[PDB]
Order: C-alpha cells, then sequence, then structure tokens
C-alpha cells in the first residue's frame, strides 16, 4: 500500500553533489556521490528525462561502495546544447571524456533509452573499458527488435515520425512540454507516477534549445542504424545485463542484448511499464547489485 | 469553527494506492484500500470530479473493514479517453469488468452525479450483483424529476446546451478548465472549499482530451434517457439508499430513487450544498456505514 | 447560380449615409437613405448582427420612395453599450426617440430575433405611431411558439443557458467571437453566406462591451416575458406581416403572430434557412414591398 | 527587527470559519469567530481587498470577546457578482440584512476605503443601529477632503477615471490583475509588504466578473457624491474613530470625519501608508480595543 | 511563363453555386455546375483539402456538358463534423446519399488522397452506379504499394503516426494550422503555389472541429484497411484511370489501381508533384475529358 | 449622402511624397507636396495620429500654391523615438530644425491636440517666424480652458492619469492598440470614419517604442504647464485662427486663442466632433485657404 511520494529519498540532498565538465566544446552538468575511490558507475537516461530519473537508483549504489555519477547528457538538462553531435557514437564519446576528467578508466555503466544507446556505443568503441554494462528498457538501433517495430509501425514509436520533422516539432511543443511530456510518460507507464516527478523533467524540456536537442537525437537515428550494424560485427566481450519491464518490451530487452553481446543474463521486472527506474527501483537495485558483484 | 483544510485526510497516503485495469480497449484508474477480503465498496464520481471527491470518506469505510475501490471512470482522471462508450449503460459494464477483475462479484456501490447514472445502469443491468446501492445529489435520466429540470429550464442545468455543442463547448473552455470549474464548484455548494480542492478536479480535466470525454457523457444523455426508461420497467429490488444536501436537491433525490427501486429510503443532508462528498463528508459516512451494515 | 458574392450591393455607398443619433443616456449609430420626405421604414436587426444584415433590402426600399432608417439598437454594433436598457420595451423606447429626434411619428417597422421583440414592444407601447408591422424568423416572448421552444429544450437554442452566465459567457467567447459566431451563423443558414460577411457581424461582437451588451438582451428574456404577456391581452390593431424560412420557423413565424396581432398575413420563404435579409433578400423585398403598398 | 511574514496568524485556522448568507437576490461570503453572545464587530474592506485584510486585527477582537464579522461585500472576494446595486448606500443595505440575519441589530461597525463609504452609508441610514464607527484610510464622498482630491487632480487617485470606463478598464486589465494589483499595492504602502499576502487579493480579482463588480464601485461614485452630501445635513450621533496612516492621508481622514460626526476622535499611524490593517495592525488594534471599551 | 495566380479562375463565380445537402446524420457542403441535365461527374478531395483544390478542373467539366459536383466530404470544409462515421466505407455512403438527393444514379467519379479512398470504396459497395473511376496521386489500403510505404517507413507518411494520436494531434497543432498545412503542402508540390490559396485549406481547418474531424480520417486506417482488402478480393469491372505526379508517387499508383480494376489505364504528370489539381490542371483536365469521352 | 470612404484622396499618391529627416537626435518622418518654391505650410498631427490626418487637407494647400510639409513629430508615426524631449517646447525645437533643414525660415502653422501645443509653442519661442497660426479642436496647458477641465475632472480627459503612469500604461494597452484606440477615436467623432482609416492610427501605435512616447507627451504635461504659463504673459502678434466642431469643444477654441493672442479670429464647425481633418475637411480646407489669403 502507499500512494506515490514524489521527490529526492530522504537523505538525498547530504550525499550527491551537482558538477559540470566542461569538454572541448559542451558543458555536462551531472550528479555525483559515494566514496571518492570506489569503482564508478556512469548512469545515462534517456527521453525524455534527465539525471533524476535514478534518483532511488543512487544512494543503493553509494551505499555499496560505488562512486555514482548520473550524466546529463549533450543537450539534456543542465548541459549545453550545441549545434551537433547527437550520434550515439559521438554522444558516448561525450562522456568517456568525462569519466576521463574524474581520473577514472574502467567503469561500469548503466543505460536507459537513449542512454542504454549511448552506453551501447562506448562499449563497441572502447570495449576493454566496461567492466559491465545493464541495459534497460529500450532496444538499440541496429538490432532485428528494432528493425521489427519500426516495419511494424509498432504504436509506441509514433512520435520518431514527428520527433524528426526540424522546426515543425519545435512548433508544435514549444509552450506545451508539460502537456506533452506527461501524456508520453504516462501512456507507457504501469506504477503511479507523481505528476510533480514527471515535471521535473517536462521543465527541463522547455528551457530554451532543450526541445531541439532532444529531437535531433532522433534525426541522427538513420545514421545511428548505419553506425551500430558496423558495430554489431563484432559482439561485446564483457557481461550484459537486460532488463525491462513486463507491460513494455519485457523479454525482447533480452532478446535484444544476445545480438549484441556473448555474455548475457536477463530479467523481466513484474508489473512494470517502460521507466524501469521510476517505477520499480527496488527491483532494478537488487538486480544491478548481484550484477556488478558477481 | 475552522477555515477549510485542503488535501488528504492525513494517514491517507499510508493506506490507500493507485493502481490500473486494463479492459480490453481502455485502461481505468482507481484508488482502493481496506482489507483485501472486506466486502467491496465502488464508489463512482461525477463531472467535473476525479476518485479524489470522496477522500473523506474512504479511510472510515476501510475501518469498518470494507475494501474500498474509487474508480475513475472512462474519460476521467487518470484513466484513458477513448472515442466512445459514454453512455451509461456501457460505462456501468467498465466498471463491472474492473470489479470482476479484482475478483469480485456481488458489490455495494455508491454513486453521485454522473456515477449516480452509471451506478443506476449497473444495478439495472446486473441486479443480482448489487448488494446495495447508494444515490447522491443528483437525479438520473428517465425520471420526472430529471424531465422537470429540463422541461422547466432550471438554472442549475444551464450548461446541458453548452457541454452537448461538439467541438465549440471545448474550443471555449480550453485553457480555461480553472476558471470555468471552480465557477461552476462555488455556485453550487454551501460549505466553504479550499480552492486548492478544487482545482485537483480542474486541473484533471485540462488534461490532453479530458474536457472532450466529459463532454461526450452530456452528449451521450439523449441516448440515456431512452435507455433508462427501459431499464426503469422493471423495479431494483435491492436496498437503495438517497442522499442529497438541502441546499440544492434535497428531498428530490428520495423522490427520484422510488421510482427506481421497491426498497428505498433516505435523508437530506443539514446544511450542504450540490457536493456531499466534499461538504458534509461527516453526515454521508454516518449514513453509509448504517446502511452498510443494515 | 452563382457564388456568394459579398460586400454591399452596386451603388449602395452612394445613396446611404451613416450617422450617429444622441439620446438621453445612449447614443445610437444607424444608416439611412431615400427620400428626405418619404415615409418612414425603420429595419431592426437581431444577434449576432447589426444593421449590415439589411444591406440587399434597403436599395429596394429607398428607391420606391421610402426613407429607410436601419438601426444598430442599444449595444449592438457602433452604438453605445450602456449598462442596462436591454429589456426590449425600454429598447423600443430608444428606437422611439430616434424616430421622433429624426422627425417622424408614424412608420413602417420591421425587426428580426431581437430586434422583432424591440419591434412588438414598440407597437405594443405606442400602437397609433406603428403604420405597418413586419415580423421575420424568430417568435416573441410570451408566445406558445416561444413557450414550447423552452419546454422542449429545442437544440436550437441551446445558447440561451450560456448567454445567461453573466461574466461566465464573455470569459469564455472574448477572444474567439469570429470562430463562435461563425459556427452560430452557419448552422442556421440554408443559402450559402460568404464568410466575409459574416465577418463584418464578428468584428462588430469583438469590440469592447458588444459581448456583454448582447448578453444582457438574453440576461433580460425573463423580465421580457413577463411583460410581454402583459402586452399580449391587448392584440395590436394594424396590420401585421410574419415572414420566416422554411427550414427554420417557416409557418410557426405566422402561428405566433396571430397570437398578437387581429390583422395578420404570411408567407414562408423557400429553401431558406434562420436569416431572411442575409439569404433570400429578393422574396423578402418583394413581400415587403406588396405589403407595404396594399 | 524582521522580514515580512506571509500569511493567517498562529492559530488562525482554528478559531474562525468561512461563512455564507443567502440575501434576496445576492450571496455574502464572510469570515467569523468570536464569542457568538458577544457584541458584534464588523469589518468592511476595500478596493482592491477581501475580508483577509484583516487577518491581524480579528484575532485580537475575538480574545477580547467580540463577535468578529468580517464580510466580502456584493462583488468582492467569495460574494456574488451581480449586474447592480454596488451604489455605497445599498451595499449598507445588503450587509444591514447580513447583520439582521445573524440575529443583530447593534454593532460596531469598521471600515476601510470603499468599505468606509459603505459604512458610513449604514450609519447614516440607521444611525441608533450603529454603537461605534471606526473610519480607516480613506475619505468619503460627498467630503471636502474628498472635493479637493478631485480638483487637485491628485495622484493617488489617477484610476478613478481608467476605472469609470467601463469594459476598457475591464479589457486593458483582465488577465494582468496580479501585476496592476500589486503595483498598485505597493505604490501606496509604506511598510514591506509580502507578495504572498498581495496576492491574495489579485487573485481574487482575477475570477470571472470580479474586475467588473470592482469597477461598477467606482462608476457609481457619482450617484455617491450626491446620496452622500444628502446624508451629511445630518451628522452622525455615535462616537466616531479616525484613523490613517502618516505616509498617506494622515490627520485628513480626522478632518474629513469631522464633517459627518458630532463625536469624533483620531489618531495617525506612525510609518504607515494606506493599508492599516496591512501595514500596522497592533496600532489598529490597540485603538479599536480602547475605542470600543470607552 | 507566369507567376502563381491566386484564386478561382475568370467567370468562375457566374456559372458555379455553393448549396448544402442534408443527409440522415451529416448535413454536406458541395459546389456545382454545369448544364442541369448532363452526366453527374463527382469529385473527391483529400487533406488537407476541400472542394477549392478542384477550382481549375471544374469549369471545364461543365464547358464539356457534364454536371459538376464538387464535395466537401464528412468533416471537411464547410460539411458538418458529426462524432463518427469517418471509415472510408461509411464516407463513401455520404457521398452515395448525395448523389441520390440530386437526383442521379450513374456517376463519372474522381478521387485523390482521402477522396481515392472513399471513391474506391464507393465503387467497390455499388459497382454498378460508376460509369468511370479516376484515381489520382495517392494508394488506397489493403495495396501493396500502401503496405510497402508502412514498412518502408517512408518519410513522406511520417504524419500518420501524429495524426493518430488523439487529442494530443489536435492540442499541439490547434492555432497552428496555417504554419503546419502550409509547410506540409509545399513540401509535397513541384509547381510552385500560392500562398493565398493553400491558406483557403489552412483556413477550413482551422474551423471548430475540423482538425478533429481530419485526424479522425487517420484513426479510422486500420479499419479501413481490413475493410479495403476485402474489397480487393473482387477487381472492379468499369474502366478506372489512374493518375500521379512524377515528383511523387508517379508510376506508383497505376500499379497501385492494377491491384483494384481489371480496366486500367494511366499516366505520369511530368514536373508535377504530390497535388495533381494545384499544380497541373490543364494536364488533369485533359485527361479526364479524354477518358470520360471514351 | 454617402458612406465613409477610406483611404486616400484620389490622385494623392502622385503628388506627395514620404521623407525623412535627420536632426541632431532624432530622425523625422513627413509628408511633403505642391510648389518646391511656395510659401511653406506646417501641419501637426496630435494624439493617437500621425500625418495621415491631414489627408483630405494637403491636397487643397498644395494646389492652392503652398509647400505642404504634413510631419510626424518626435516619437509618432514613421519617426524616431528617443528616450526624451517629449515637452512641448522642446518639439517645437524639432519641427523648426526641420523646417530650416528644408530651406525655409517663415512658415504657416497648423496644429491640432498635442500639435497645437507644439506649435503654440514655437510661435511663442520665435514670433517673427510664424506668419499665421491655426489652432484646432484642444486648449492648450495654461489657458483658463485647460484649467478648468482638470478641475472639473472632465470626463473626456480621463485619460490623462492612466497616460501618466509610466510602465502601468504601457503594460495594460501593449497588443490592444487597436481597440484602445478606436474606441477612443469613436467616442469624440460626430462624423462616422471608416475604421480602416482609424486602423492607419492604431497600427501606428503598435510599433516598438509607440505606446511609451506617446504617453511621454502626457507624462510633460506638468512641465508644459509651467513653461506655456511663462509664454502666456507676451501675447502673440501674428494673426490667429481657432476652430473646433460643435459636438466638442466649439467655442472654447477661440475662448482659449484669445488668451494667448492679441489678433484671433475663429468659427465653430456645424455637426462636426472632436477630429475636425478626419470629420469635416471640407470646411477646415475653406477656413484655412481664406485665412492664409487675408
Amino acid at each position: 500500500p502507499g500512494m506515490p511520494a514524489p521527490g529526492l529519498p530522504a537523505g538525498f540532498e547530504r550525499r550527491f553533489s551537482r558538477r559540470y565538465a566542461q569538454l572541448d566544446d559542451v558543458r555536462l552538468h551531472y550528479v555525483t556521490g559515494g566514496p571518492d575511490d570506489g569503482e564508478m558507475v556512469v548512469l545515462l537516461h534517456g527521453w525524455p528525462q534527465t539525471w533524476y530519473t535514478w534518483r532511488h537508483v543512487m544512494p543503493a549504489l553509494a551505499e555499496d561502495g560505488y562512486r555514482v555519477v548520473a550524466v546529463d547528457y549533450r543537450g539534456a538538462g543542465e548541459s549545453d546544447k550545441p549545434l551537433g553531435g547527437y550520434d550515439k557514437a559521438s554522444m558516448a564519446g561525450d562522456i568517456r571524456a568525462l569519466v576521463h576528467q574524474l581520473g577514472a578508466t574502467r567503469i561500469h555503466l548503466v543505460g536507459r533509452d537513449i542512454g542504454v544507446m549511448v552506453a551501447y556505443a562506448y562499449a563497441a568503441q572502447w570495449p576493454t573499458e566496461i567492466v559491465k554494462l545493464a541495459m534497460l528498457d529500450v532496444p538499440v538501433p541496429g538490432t532485428r527488435i528494432w528493425d521489427e517495430a519500426k516495419a511494424s509501425a509498432d504504436p509506441q514509436i509514433w512520435h520518431f515520425g514527428l520527433h524528426q520533422q526540424r522546426d515543425i516539432a519545435e512548433m508544435l511543443i514549444a509552450g506545451k512540454e508539460r502537456a506533452y511530456i506527461l501524456d508520453f510518460y504516462k501512456k507507457r507507464t504501469h506504477v503511479a507516477l507523481s505528476n510533480d516527478d514527471i515535471a521535473v523533467y517536462a521543465d527541463a524540456y522547455a528551457a530554451p534549445g532543450a526541445l531541439r536537442a532532444g529531437f535531433e537525437l532522433y534525426r541522427a537515428f538513420p545514421q545511428d542504424e548505419t553506425r551500430f550494424k558496423a558495430f554489431m560485427k563484432h559482439k561485446l566481450p564483457m557481461p550484459v545485463l537486460a532488463l525491462a519491464g513486463d507491460k513494455s518490451n519485457g523479454a525482447k530487452e533480452l532478446d535484444m542484448a544476445r545480438e549484441l553481446a556473448l555474455d548475457v543474463r536477463g530479467a523481466v521486472a513484474p508489473n512494470t511499464g517502460h521507466w524501469l527506474p521510476d517505477e520499480n527501483p527496488a527491483f532494478l537495485t537488487r538486480q544491478l547489485l548481484d550484477f556488478f558483484r558477481e
């Protein structure tokens, strides 16, 4: 029993900090906590999200001694909104430059949606640098699960077309970010979420340039498909964990991951929709802690 | 003495949960609490309301051992907004499918306004399934009390015309839901309500499709009148309780119910307007608990 | 054959003029032409209209030697929008003050919709001053045709309720006058009209105070119903002509007038909707000229 | 020392209640507390205010055993917004009908701004019914202090012209109530107020009809001047207290009151602007308690 | 050589008329000309269009002795916007009811885009009533050309997804009809069109309910695909003409029609985009006249 | 007889030109025609106007051999909107700089409203440079007619207060220039004007800075009153003509001018309101030509 409880979990404000990393062109925002010497765990959100999606996962990771780094990737949240560089492979390079600036090289990596595309491109480009990789909720371009949704005209990716209309998508949705993003979020959730938590994301995407930069991730999709099919000719060597909720992609996340990697295990969260960190963080953290210590 | 106190009563968040039920086409949102094995009590709001109207009635019901289920019916609150199915008889079928999915068959049923129309159609269609039925605040289509308001051009149903103008009602009221619904609410209340509580409803009706779906309930009224007069040829067998406030429909709710059912008792809430759950929940819960245990 | 031709008929601008008349507490705008000494013919529009509705009738009246006076009544068009005086009997006093100010006493009088209510209250209050009375399109309060529409809850008067909600009607429709009024107009026409001509009306009602003043005509209906029923105990002595289109009120305009007057004749315009001067001015003009010279 | 503290004082919510009084046409909202048998004290706000302006005065009055009744007069706050009746003498009749419905006859009366006009008209019309009258902040129509501001074109009454423009004032200020009313308030205050408290008023005047009804008080001013000069031919018999802040009308409030009444005492609040209940409630309550018990 | 010439061709206004036809539950608007006894030719527009798209084709048809009937189908232009009936087969029933109401039985039938789907469902349901059928610009559901576009995720149907999001599409595009529709139109044209002519379409879709009604055409596509595949088991017996521009669907219009009909001929307009009646009416008119007299 | 004819008179476009003059800190826009060597006649508009108000007077002046110069003064029309210099005496310096820049020294000078204040300050500062002075419609600060209007609180200057509220006036009226200015204009006219002509003025004041610059004319009134009273100790020596309409200031324009000048003649236009050049240019033109050649 219990009504949705919005906001950061108790004690969060004391153990995490907001920080910036200046890369060559772009400044990235991220939130970090946990032991300065711990194994680094990087968490990458998707669309329409920010670092905030991980709020209920980050304390448990830090309390198990991980150095937690939750990044607003290029164009999202409080990060800069540059003109280009929104293909996932180049965005993986942004994350890597941030990791190196923090003194790390080998990391654990967790991604969902656009972030799982970024994460995969990070592992394909620098396989020796990713100790373990966890893949949540969405398939990556290049996979058959991806191609099947496209050829089916799957209802839950209806928005790819709209988002790929340069200037038209921005003109339609500017000023209506909250109504658009709340509707998007609730149609894919199964666990009841708080409007206040979803509004944290929506307000981020109403900031100047946030809509455009979010949509350019979609507009780079055909480039990602080409780049990713090339990546897929070399299966990933490191252990991979695939998770998704049963009301959304479910077992297809693990099907998808097996086309990508040699060493794969997976699970399906019960009574959970599209937003694993929002909807079922308890299941997510237990799976990650067992995976990372294994 | 006491100024209006907005929000959920103390302790509510701990004993109730928000949940979804997927029916064949439509997903319905509801809030539930109380013993899992208790006799189920279903509560149906009206226009412009959500489950939230019952917030002060639900804890007392659960504490007397009832399994409380307060539903956002088709098109309202956090439920889906489909193209059609807004005649009350079909909406009663939605509620019944939800009840069956929760493992129940025989229920106690409470409705107000549009919800009392839905509730009545539930009892007329499946009379053996409704153990007791409580009817609040508004008469149902087909009754003489209903027809008399229409032929009188009663001032408090001036909005039937406007709401029945497809697209015109939405175009006029979109963007002004809060000013429109607050004015609507306060003109029919007698006990002073908090603007914050009324704004919970208004914000629900500003969500995409909520205005249209709310208005299609009105646009189905001529169909309901025909269906309901057919229902009324067989009087209801189960005990029925009729309640309304003295500043609004008052004793006419009990007059109305006697055309519908054989076994009827009623009361009039003192110094109470149109919104019995908002205005006088203490009177309402005492009447319901005496009725349900009798 | 022929597409709708917007604007004033050829040669109108040269033969008619716009003028203002300052009365005690209202300035009225009116348009006039024809011989300065001719028998005066006064034409009264309704809602949502101005004098401009008579554009196709006025030249023929003037060319037959009548002094044509087309009035924007209190609150409409370019007339003033005072605080009160929107009961039809008091508005008929405005028209009389204007007629007297122009040097005339006996008039021929033509009204439609709200203007036919004003016209009737003019004839009832000063019967010796009305030579002949023509009644178009809409029944007047107090008649059985009026009372039946309300008790039937006739769909074509759905807007009475909305218009009687003070401040609520203005707030909903302000800024949407064109969309509101063009939809209202086209739903009641049968002859295709030009959007440019309907936009002349719509733009008049967007001017400061024009919505309020128009709606106050509706808000005075219960006062009008009481007053007119008293007028109706004395049937009018002067000749009366009743006209309406077959796609709208048709023969009921003549039924209604026979309750008001002793000397009544009528006709029904074929393939004509609610707006006789806009839709079929040729039929109207022939009827008015035959009646006036008879 | 101390930053402005917004909101109701501690303990207010427990000892006061919001209630309605239905008069013949109009429903008035008021807030009341204190002993049911105590001498009644009625408090009348001005423009742009509601009962809320008295929040810091009402507890001290109740704790000295007064039955406190703070009214939203006709058109303001949560009261109805009728078509007319905004001349102060008729508004005094509304307050008297409310007082009688509460079982009282003899009262103490406090008014400021428009409310002090209402209060004075109450005392002039029913002098035996007003035990003591306190007059704050603004002079009443008919006085020389009033006429001198008008002939001077005093800057702080620049808005009389604008407010007296029917429909133009509403069209300019609708949607900008908060910016307009905050600017109005701060330009006349001397003690720093909280924006949150001023926003309580501004939001009240953005409700449907609140702007129009507020402005009709100004539009009745020429009628009030005539009525009030007639009232002034009979000086008031009961004791009168005149108060104002030194940064605003100051000693002119007592000058003004001496043209109205025979038995007059006054004081000037130090370092206090136009809004005595908002700015210096401590000075105000001490003056009222000494006056009422004297 | 020549700049775009906006508006109706010279002499059109005199030879054609706008009319309404009241059917059971829909009033349809249409434009007609030519001899009252000529063989009837019905022209059906698509999205986002009205009858006005045929402006340059209708005079030549009438001058060759055809009775021209250009229909605004259910929900479009000046026609009514009912709640349902937007599956193409049911809309073909509207067109037939109109044809019969005009005294005709056998017709020549021309459609493009949504209108070519309606036209096909008309010929499939009542084949003996269609003398000849001309199919322009767009393939119909159920054909291989239609199925390939969806499985390819063809860029030029990106909007199907958005248009199928009920309430979301309306909320995003309301108030932006002109910018949305002019961009949509120009991206698919090859001949330069006048903004004034495209604005005729855009303004029609800004009218109350026009966005909803248009999008409901898209929302019925899965129902249409099922129905049309059943129609396609019986190839049409009457002669069929297929036309499309070379910069858009080109020869695929004839490929598609040979899957639907036994007797098919076609041509491809040179240097012509998606909008044959707007871009190259001279080519279209010659093709239609040669086909009709053959 | 005749309906309002909007626009420039026939043949105007060919005989007059728009030009700019760069002065030290302001660029002024003006319209000129007539013989390059003729005696110069300068025409100065008021609020809310531009040079366009003289459209019907300028051709007759030019055809009589005058060099016509109609100026948009500092801040108005197409002139610059600098930060200051809106006291009339300094603005008269702008006009003189322009006259000298055009090669002239002695001028005939015509002003109405704000332009008649500028014109008077021009004649008072450089009396030998003004051959004859014509004063229209409005009294100037410092005169008894001006002082009486303020002390009477004359209704027709209600807007002085609003216009003097810096930033508040701009915020309220921005975006509502057309509705604000058309209402202002029509309340002071007696001859019916075309909305299209008043909209020329209204659109000029919607341009960036035009509201501020116009209101700064009002905000300088107390500076103007002081300066003009000093000018008035020396009555003007050159011949003066005073004109105004009988429905507005009438004979008071001549009363006012006799306080300013020794050699004064005047006339009152019959059935003419506040806007002499718009309402009765024929009367104005005859008066100006007889005066100039006398």
